[PDB]
């Protein structure tokens, strides 16, 4: 996907919290990010 | 905040629709991305 890499604001605590919104789906880390961000837009859409 | 820079994975059509979601609080593009990725996750909290 037109992905393009901004720097991002995550914090190391915060960072694995991350890791549970993984689980939800049960993705990698980063890729949850993209859904962290993208999918929030697709949540509150 | 402990603000840990990642690379995001963000589209310029994407990111644009984020400052929608900066307009809903009325902030800063960048700065929303922190809120799209924390908020996110005090929504679904």
């Amino acid at each position: 996907m037109a992905t393009t890499t901004l720097g991002v604001k995550l914090d190391d605590p915060t960072r694995e919290r991350l890791k549970a919104a993984a689980q939800s789906i049960d993705r990698t880390p980063h890729w949850l990010i993209k859904q962290a961000i993208f999918n929030y837009l697709e949540k509150l859409e």
